[PDB]
């Protein structure tokens, strides 16, 4: 992991600024076309958040098709020595989802910029309006199912002693007060910790430093397999990332999420 190998998964703006010219760095911005054009971290390559999603029924939060991933990753310059640093401007949902995609393509070396652009801007760090050159054509990817829980896999695990389901939606969605599918409620046995509750707004949307204790209060502990989800596996990108960042050995993103679970005929719902 060359220049980044000594760092933990979640790095600070200072760590990234010192390493902006590292040749192995693939810096990925998942803010927005407007934010990226207004000014991005120097050398950052834009990945519109919509491109991280299949975006088609019945489960739009699934990973994009092979063709789209192969093109995307060739555009970013995916290569053997690459080290990805990922950020967004919303506290890490899209960044964390992109890191789940990095696990899907088997990429081992990557970091999350704590607080993303929010923290970068809060510290008045340099911005660029320049475009890096896309590396090239599509790369042939090896796609992995390990990082992702399927609907059927999750159905078979429900109620297991060794499972925690981290529902990253708002509490109103978790309790079925705010219903965005045929069925309202949550997956049986799941616990709720909204993605934004994991951020610290007083520290530019970095991950709260007391996160471990808060996850432990909900029984989300590293000795359990953690399956996390929201409506489309956007918000649960952050929560997936946090579990990985804390060193939890068994973490899956339930990509279908509530857009699938709340609408599928087979899935039990609990209020
Ligand atoms: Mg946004
Ligand atoms: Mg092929
Ligand atoms: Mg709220």
């Amino acid at each position: 992991m060359d220049d980044f190998a000594s760092l933990p998964l979640v790095i600070e703006p200072a760590d990234l600024q010192a390493r902006l010219s590292a040749p192995e760095l693939i810096l990925v911005d998942l803010t927005s076309a407007a934010r990226y054009a207004e000014g991005h971290i120097p050398g950052a390559r834009f990945v519109d958040p919509k491109r991280t999603q299949l975006g088609q029924p019945p489960a739009p939060g699934l990973q994009p098709p092979r063709e789209q991933l192969e093109s995307l990753f060739g555009e970013l310059g995916h290569r053997p020595e690459a080290v990805y640093v990922v950020y967004d401007d919303e506290g890490g949902g899209w960044a964390g989802r992109f890191i789940w995609l990095l696990d899907v393509i088997g990429q081992q070396r990557y970091h999350y910029l704590n607080g993303g652009l929010t923290a970068w801007l809060a510290e008045d760090r340099p911005l660029s309006r320049e475009l890096p050159a896309p590396a090239g054509g599509p790369v042939a990817l090896s796609l992995h199912d390990e990082p992702t829980a399927s609907r059927d896999y999750l159905l078979g695990r429900l109620g297991a002693a060794d499972l925690a389901i981290w529902d990253a939606r708002s509490p109103q969605e978790y309790r079925g007060e705010k219903v965005l599918a045929a069925k309202g409620g949550h997956i049986p046995g799941a616990v709720n910790f909204e993605w934004t509750a994991a951020m610290d707004p007083s520290r530019a949307l970095r991950i709260r430093t007391d996160i471990a204790g808060r996850l432990e209060e909900l029984g989300i502990t590293p000795d359990k397999e953690i399956v996390t989800h929201c409506q489309t596996h956007h918000r649960s990108g952050l929560t997936y990332l946090i579990a990985k960042a804390l060193g939890y050995p068994r973490v899956k993103g339930y990509a279908g999420s509530w857009g699938e679970w709340g609408n599928h005929p087979d899935t039990p719902v609990e209020l």
